């Protein structure tokens, strides 16, 4: 590329920035329940500051068994459901499953009674379990892809459909009124194609509900799926055709939410791709939101009621690709061990949703511009700026500017972009800095480590230290802001890569305390140490320094890279991991949070 210049004005804040992006999903002693996937969504829930809030779960409803012919056991969705409480995530409650056989055809008049009863059983039993209010903000939906047909035994037509949609609605009404339902999470291709799609949307609209006789069925938000192709662009473009053609053939669904909750590149998770190994996704996937919030959501003439944009990559990888498929994590099954065990190494992409997570509440104006000539977001290098008002004592203002350079699925090792950043209007106040945070290929790749040590199939420990230390952006240390609240910065970029300039001033009071600190065994000499930053109370961290305690309780730092993720995997060269663990937060004027309780661990 030319020569770019980032123009952002820190005193110009524009309109709200929401996070409409921090959701995702896959597809499965049931295998969501295995110690795979209790490390996955740790590492999930351990993006900060909320990074990932939604895992849409397919198959929640296989969990159930059923007795007679009648009640139902929940002891596999309990687990299930624990497991995402714990790591403070929520589930994308997809009403879909058999409950183990019971159900095969929702053209009996029976079963679509009985379905209401297991929806309203379900929803008081998890209202019961986590509370209203919890539960409330969790996206239940139909059944996944119904033009896809994929019904195990399960005899699903137009009308049987409606029926099974009717008993979702009353049974999800009967437990509460609050509790909110959307569908159908389907294409919606031209007519006559996507039946099931568009046949949802008129009986909600117009259709007899199943129960009541009455006119019209409640829709809380329509859920579509659109894939890019290997084109980012090709996502947005794909949604505002669908938003506007039920703009139009649907009156009463003006303002009614559109979610994308499978808005990935390229359909087929579980197909090779170079690209989902490496920063080359983590770049293309932070390009999709950015091109979502300035060129729909941003001030726009349609304003589309665009609400959710869901990655669906928490699925885990397999023999003999760990990184080239579509994941969060790489996954590692170390076989030669005994016993056996997994590993899960964090990737580029999974990294990159801790970047975004970092944007705040207000978006700032910004300019990119090559000779001149002004960009938009549809382009190979684009930003997102934001900005953060002091409310607390424990937080003060705040700028986050990121910069991605992307051209899609293709990197391209040499090539290189001159950008010149010039940041202005950042207000007064105490104590400013700045910390860079870089991206990249050639820098922080575990798969180009894997690959430059053989591709171990059964990596060593030590090999798997050496790919952990590429999982961290390349961060400069705080450097105290020049007057004037300006700063100018030429960073030579790669294709792909992403950089956040973050801007703080310093909060009156340090950091909060760590909270829900809990230790997974990996195998002998090796544990993950988990926390949760609920508390901490501002964004501007350098770290999070751990303690260790063998001898009584005298505790001493275990020396790490600097990393703001709220997981580590403690693996001495001793194999001396038996004791206590103690974690607080550090923020970018070195003042420590108080330490989080001490957890004990013993092997
Ligand atoms: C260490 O030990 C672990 C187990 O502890 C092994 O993990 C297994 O690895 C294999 C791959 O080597 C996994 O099998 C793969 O499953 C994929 C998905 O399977 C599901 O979906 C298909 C339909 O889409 C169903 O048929 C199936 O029942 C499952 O529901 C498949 O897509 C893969 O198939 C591909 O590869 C095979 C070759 O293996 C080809 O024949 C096919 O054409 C296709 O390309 C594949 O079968 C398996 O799921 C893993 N098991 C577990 C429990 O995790 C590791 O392999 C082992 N490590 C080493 C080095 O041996
Ligand atoms: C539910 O099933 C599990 C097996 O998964 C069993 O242990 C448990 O006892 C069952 N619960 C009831 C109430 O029957
Ligand atoms: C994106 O750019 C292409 C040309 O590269 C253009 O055809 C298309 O209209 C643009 N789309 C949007 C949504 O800006
Ligand atoms: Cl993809």
């Amino acid at each position: 590329e030319a020569p770019h210049l980032v123009q952002v004005d820190a005193a110009r804040a524009l309109w709200p920035l929401r996070r409409f992006w921090r959701s995702t999903g896959f597809c499965p002693d049931p295998y969501v329940l295995s110690w795979d996937q209790q490390l996955n969504l740790a590492y999930v829930g351990a993006v900060p500051h909320r990074g990932i809030k939604q895992v849409r779960t397919h198959w929640l409803l296989e969990l159930v068994t059923t007795r007679g012919s009648l009640s139902y056991n929940f002891t596999h969705l309990d687990g299930y459901l624990d497991l995402l409480r714990e790591n403070q995530l929520l589930p994308g409650f997809e009403l879909m499953g058999s409950a183990s056989g019971h159900f095969t055809d929702f053209e009996d008049k029976q079963q679509v009674f009985e379905w209401k009863d297991l929806v309203s059983s379900l929803a008081r039993r998890y209202i019961g379990r986590y509370g209203l209010a919890h539960v409330s903000k969790w996206n239940f939906e139909t059944w996944n892809e119904p033009d896809h047909h994929d019904f195990d035994n399960v005899s699903m037509t137009m009308q049987g459909f409606l029926n099974y949609y009717d008993a979702c609605s009353e049974g999800l009404r009967a437990a509460s009124p609050a509790l909110r339902l959307g569908g159908p999470g389907d294409s919606f291709h031209t007519p006559p194609r996507s039946p099931l799609s568009w046949g949802l949307l008129r009986h909600c609209h117009d259709g007899t509900n199943f129960f009541t006789g009455e006119a019209g069925v409640r829709l809380d938000y329509i859920s579509l799926h659109r894939k890019g192709a290997r084109s980012s662009i090709s996502i947005l473009e794909q949604e505002k055709v669908v938003a506007q053609q039920i703009r139009q053939l649907f009156p009463k669904f003006a303002d009614t939410p559109i979610y994308n909750d499978e808005a990935d590149p390229l359909v087929g998770w579980s197909l090779p791709q170079p690209w989902r190994a490496d920063v080359t996704y983590a770049a293309m996937v932070v390009k999709v939101i950015a091109q979502h919030q300035n060129l729909l959501l941003a001030n726009t003439t349609s304003a589309f009621p665009y609400a959710l944009l869901s990655n669906d990559n928490a699925f885990l990888s397999y023999h003999p690709h760990p990184f080239a498929q579509r994941t969060l994590t790489a996954r590692f099954q170390v076989n030669n061990t005994r016993p056996p065990h997994v590993q899960l190494l964090r990737k580029p992409v999974l990294t990159a949703m801790g970047l975004l997570a970092l944007l705040d509440e207000e978006q700032l104006w910004a300019e990119v511009s090559q000779a001149g000539t002004v960009l938009d977001s549809n382009h190979t290098v684009g930003v997102l700026a934001s900005a953060h008002r002091p409310q607390g004592p424990a937080d003060a203002w705040r700028a986050a500017v990121l910069i991605y350079a992307s051209d899609d699925t293709r990197a391209h090792p040499n090539r290189s972009v001159a950008v010149t950043l010039r940041l202005r209007g950042v207000p007064p106040g105490p104590g400013l800095v700045y910390v860079t945070r870089y991206l990249d290929n050639g820098l922080c790749s575990p798969d180009g480590e894997w690959r430059r040590l053989g591709r171990p199939v059964f990596p060593t420990a030590e090999q798997f230290r050496r790919m952990r230390a590429a999982e961290d952006p390349v961060a400069a240390a705080p450097r105290p802001l020049p007057a004037g609240g300006r700063l100018t910065l030429r960073p030579a970029l790669r294709l792909p890569s992403l950089l956040l300039v973050h801007v703080c001033a310093r909060p009156e009071k340090p950091p909060g305390q760590v909270t829900r600190l809990r230790a997974l065994p990996l195998t002998q000499g090796q544990l993950v140490l988990v926390w949760s930053d609920e508390h901490v109370g501002s964004k501007c961290l350098w770290t999070y320094e751990i303690q260790f305690s063998q001898d009584g309780k005298a505790y001493t730092p275990v020396s790490r890279k600097p990393s703001t993720f709220n997981l580590f995997v403690f693996s001495p060269d001793t194999g001396a991991v038996s004791g206590s663990y103690r974690v607080r937060a550090l923020d970018y004027w070195a003042r420590p949070g108080p330490f989080s309780d001490p957890v004990p661990y013993l092997e």
